[PDB]
């Protein structure tokens, strides 16, 4: 059976406030609030963490029973909804070693992997895939376009023990290849262990936003690609059509 | 001193032309060349590493066939369970030259199987298995294997008087006679039990939950003294620097 | 040789008048007198056995108080993880006589802690902890403990020149000086008062048996007693267990 | 790892340009290059052999001077009393560079003396002597040396926290602190006792009744792990084959 | 005259309760109390000596916090590179009281760094570094440090008009204004550059190849004249006798 290292849907009211921790590294971090926003597919299911303040840094994280991806597939997946029509701001997650002090998390804390959408003005609509290796944060050399509309989108990163990876948006492949080719880690054949991290213990939302209102939901860390795809269809795939219908209706009333 | 087989994986990707993957199944785990996260020497300590969790493995190497009839047979290699293994094999198999390497699997007919096997706190055992009269006969003595994360040397010595010796880290841990330490027959005796007409392949054919085991410094020879020399030139050269590098990493982890 | 404490549990249920259960908590696991499923001698090898899974334990024995000032201190006992332990302690603690035995727990102030600690394939360690200036200072050397199912002898030697030695199965495995092998803030080694030995620890899989406790000031006597206890258990224990393993298969 | 001195006598008669005979006396015994009557390898196991009975010996080798201040000092070499010695030294001395090699003798001022000493039934001892405040201070622990006919590895480790270790055949036999294991001073302590400004010469300066002792594989380094490695590449490679050749000769002698 | 910090190590081992070892790393070198092989006065000239080769060091002393705002700041101490240093620092750092002394290291944020730095033939320099706007700004003037084996006095004077002076052996070697002698800003204008809200710790945080450097007679004060007095009562009292003892030892060495 598939291993589920982390799952968060924010289905149990305020239960999440005991699973996530705010960094105190700075005194003026923005606050996340629980919200399904102005339109949604289901008012309760579509609750997630929403950035609530403009022009702020954010730093909130959740711990889980530590694990290693050594010898295994790693899948990192979540939904992102820039309801506010974002101008400039991140929508990405970071996976940290368990040695991270959650109350001191910030932009320069050492993570293992960073993944997800980053928007800044007309020029930047990009999906980051960053691997930490030999004390450097190495950025993917392929150009992956992210979504930028107001609707909920599913982001999936797959990393395999043969050093292959795949990136999906809305459960459909948008990029793939090998770590040795698509990042500048090192000369020659490569190092067959690049993909692997001794320890994963925390998932962080650690990012900057000008216009706020982004909602993060349906986080999943697993070792099974098929399961990730299922869960994507049970979450994003259930949100999608009703969300779009409610928003069309509101747009019409606005016009009128 | 006859050297029937030697593998140290010193010549880059050269090993990929000396070893053959079985296609008996479609979902065998893959070996990769690696010295892992700590080592005595980054290059010397490269070996074959299991790269996937909860898998069967099946990779082999041929050599000029030989018979141990009338002679001493020595089988030796290093094993390193870097990953702190929960359950998995670390043993080799010696096969007749009639083995189809591309069809090797758990039920292929081997001559001898030798080496460490771990499964939970309860099983930490060295297997010594002889194939005789279509049965795979298991040693009756209980030999404890090593279980830590470091590189260990495993040596099997089989002699034409049907005596055998097992060594770990170049030091004897078990010895006796085939007739006493296995149930081949109800009483004495068949003085030829030790002997095989043909050896042609060495296989790594095994199961692993947590992966990351590294195999290096394989030797098949007819000379005990040479085996001991080679063991000191390989394992014996790895040992102290490996332990020093790992202590350092453990300390940095603690801070 | 001074014998400050000896316990071999040889006199039936006599031990129940020498040891005291902490009531600090209501759900501590219970020790039971047992030689387990295999042994060298069904009677001699009786000792205190942890009887419940996933529990804290807290049982202690008092003795006529003493100080090690100007003397060698030797702490010795046998540990047998019969159950093939996954995670759990096998160490003792030596406490000042000011300890309330009926309130002993994990945070009670001890002088010295010593012995095997196992938690998963990754940790198989011998603790040597000294209490100094209100800190519990952990040895900086890495000492591997035993992890099989058989009875093993653990011995800590502390000398008035601030040297120490650790033995397993009556054979040295570690040695040095207190000043080098711990980060202490000349008599670091010395305590005004020892009055209680406690088994205060955690266990997932239970079944560990503790026997043959000795606190003495004589290294040679400790070694003798080790050979008269562990050394007499060893071979017959292993033989009975090999036999049971064969029948099992 | 710093290698201050290495000598294996592998380059024929090359050694004769690296070692100097004292002329302090006219009747010193002579060293000769030899692997003796039995060996693991006739060439590799060549070393300096005492060639005359009831004699003083005095031969030395210079190296680029160094200080062990702030660092680990490791002194290591092999000794083989092939002749079954009755009485004689097998130890080395490390000297300051101010030593006149041509005048070396029993009373020359050394920094450290280390190694086996045998004299009759009573004495089989490893010396560890430190020169301090114009006295030669003898270790207070009793360390047994080897006395059979085979090659043994002797290793002294001295560390800048004033700890030391002694190994025989790459395995610890003694350890502790300088302040405790020698009478330098009435109490602690002078943390610099371990340290010498200058090492420039290694000497074999000693007495022998029955001659035939072979010295090989000298190493002075600052790295314990490297010393252990080199030990396993030298002693560890001689060991088994040496023993096998000698057993064979013992058997033939008996018949 | 305010004395914010004074250390002469005159009260035996008393210093061990005034200074704290960083535990940021496990392998920092250790300071030991020592007057070395030569000295003016065996007791007075005790100071902190680096005891291990090729190591980072990290030891610090706290004092009642203060600010130099509106006042003169004088930082003074003696340095003796007894070992004839090849490469290594001899400088101090003044830290804010917010520093965790048990975590001090090379990247901890200091206010001011001052003192000699030697690295090979090319570098014999006195550092004067001011932390400003999250940068560590290095003086633009080239100040030669001393490099012989003897004890030298180093003095930094910083004044509330943003002037500074550097002295060696109680005699001026450099002077000027902060705005001219560092690149804080493209042009003149921040008169408070000299000033720090708080000083709470003095650290020895540095690297050394060849070890043996002795630090003594630390003084932090607000009075230039008092610094000069103390310098003459410390360095000035060490100087002549130290030189005389060392000449005597050099002469004995030459014979
Ligand atoms: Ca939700
Ligand atoms: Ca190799
Ligand atoms: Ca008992
Ligand atoms: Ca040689
Ligand atoms: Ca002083
Ligand atoms: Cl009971």
């Amino acid at each position: 059976e598939p291993a589920v290292y982390f799952k968060e849907q924010f289905l149990d009211g305020d239960g999440w406030t005991s699973r996530w921790i705010e960094s105190k590294h700075k005194s003026d971090f923005g606050k996340f609030v629980l919200s399904s926003g102005k339109f949604y597919g289901d008012e309760e299911k579509d609750k997630g963490l929403q950035t609530s303040q403009k022009a702020r840094f954010y730093a909130l994280s959740a711990s889980f029973e530590p694990f290693s991806n050594k010898g295994q597939t790693l899948v990192v997946q979540f939904t992102v909804k820039h309801e506010q029509n974002i101008d400039c701001g991140g929508g990405y997650v970071k996976l940290f070693p368990n040695s991270l002090d959650q109350t001191d998390m910030h932009g320069d804390s050492e993570y293992n992997i960073m993944f997800g959408p980053d928007i800044c003005g007309p020029g930047t609509k990009k999906v980051h895939v960053i691997f930490n290796y030999k004390g450097k944060n190495v950025l993917i050399n392929k150009d992956i376009r992210c979504k930028d509309d107001e609707f909920t989108h599913l982001y999936t990163l797959i990393v395999r023990p043969d050093n292959t990876y795949e990136v999906k948006i809305d459960n459909s492949q948008v990029e793939s290849g090998s770590l040795e080719d698509d990042w500048d880690f090192l000369p020659g054949s490569g190092d067959p262990s690049i993909y692997a991290y001794d320890n994963f213990g925390v998932l962080g939302l650690d990012l900057w936003q000008v216009k706020s209102g982004t909602i993060f939901d349906n986080f999943l860390i697993t070792n099974d690609e098929a399961y990730a795809e299922e869960f994507g269809n049970e979450t994003w795939g259930v949100t999608k059509a009703a969300e779009k219908q409610m928003k069309d209706k509101q747009d019409e009333e606005q016009r009128l």
